[PDB]
């Protein structure tokens, strides 16, 4: 199992433009489209991410394209995050995973601000973490995908994705 895989399950494929749980407009394998209300602004911004004129349609490769773009862009957020660069260089392979899962779902700003449970991953307090993580509107917005992570962080295995 791996990042790609494990994306691959919170997210889902959609070939066209939709809607996330909290409204905002994306496409293909969970890729951000705007942040507004328009679908013309939305068609816009994914024209211009695809280099052509699509009319809100993509191709699977075409999604596949983006979502490595975007893997890559978490892991390099990371990298040159100074509240997460060094959390992530503490942590096992299994649990990196888990930290660039939340990042691509929430942006590094959000979890940047999750301080007293970056502070337990980094001590290797895993069930304290866990119960930490849990205390915040992401967990109650999204609990299947979060109870996902936070196993993932709390085990250090792929347990919680086994069967997906």
């Amino acid at each position: 199992m791996n990042i790609f895989e494990m994306l691959r399950i919170d997210e889902g494929l959609r070939l066209k433009i939709y809607k996330d749980t909290e409204g905002y407009y994306h496409i293909g394998i969970g890729h951000l489209l705007t942040k507004s209300p328009s679908l013309n602004a939305a068609k816009s911004e994914l024209d211009k991410a695809i280099g052509r004129n699509t009319n809100g349609v993509i191709t699977k490769d075409e999604a596949e394209k983006l979502f490595n773009q975007d893997v890559d862009a978490a892991v390099r957020g990371i990298l040159r995050n100074a509240k997460l660069k060094p959390v992530y260089d503490s942590l096992d392979a299994v649990r990196r995973a888990a930290l660039i899962n939340m990042v691509f779902q929430m942006g590094e700003t959000g979890v940047a601000g999750f301080t007293n449970s970056l502070r337990m991953l980094q001590q290797k307090r895993w069930d304290e973490a866990a119960v930490n993580l849990a205390k915040s509107r992401w967990y109650n917005q999204t609990p299947n995908r979060a109870k996902r992570v936070i196993t993932t962080f709390r085990t250090g295995t792929w347990d919680a994705y086994k069967n997906l």
